């Protein structure tokens, strides 16, 4: 009830880590646009997920970071309080979000929902190598 003061899948596509620099956002900044959620639910983390293939050539590749981005008190993290230190993690907030788990929102189901395109507010500022 406090607010911020600065299968299963995401609900969002990706954001893929093209360079060296790992995510982050400025205090405020970075939670999806989502039209069907309100000032309430504005509050969530990142979590980088990291695949491997095997190439044309037969060696195993590591593909380029994506990080995925889950309400709070949802997904992978679901126990994770919001500011919680975990590799891999990285946690958004805009001004005037509850702190509360978003029972109410959860995870997709991919056999029954696409996911929605992650877009961010105009202006939000990302590290080198993203792009929304």
């Amino acid at each position: 009830s406090d607010k911020i003061h600065h299968n299963t899948a995401s609900w969002f596509t990706a954001l893929t880590q093209h360079g060296k620099e790992e995510l982050r956002f400025p205090r405020g900044q970075g939670v999806p646009i989502n039209t069907n959620s309100g000032p309430d639910d504005q509050i969530g983390y990142y979590r980088r997920a990291t695949r491997r293939v095997r190439g044309g050539d037969g060696k195993m590749k590591e593909l380029s970071p994506r990080w995925y981005f889950y309400y709070l008190g949802t997904g992978p993290e679901a126990s994770l309080p919001y500011g919680a230190n975990k590799e891999g993690i990285v946690w958004v907030a805009t001004e005037g979000a509850l702190n509360t788990p978003k029972d109410h929102i959860g995870t997709r189901n991919p056999n029954n929902n696409a996911a929605t395109v992650l877009q961010l507010p105009q202006g939000t500022t990302l590290p080198k190598g993203f792009y929304a």
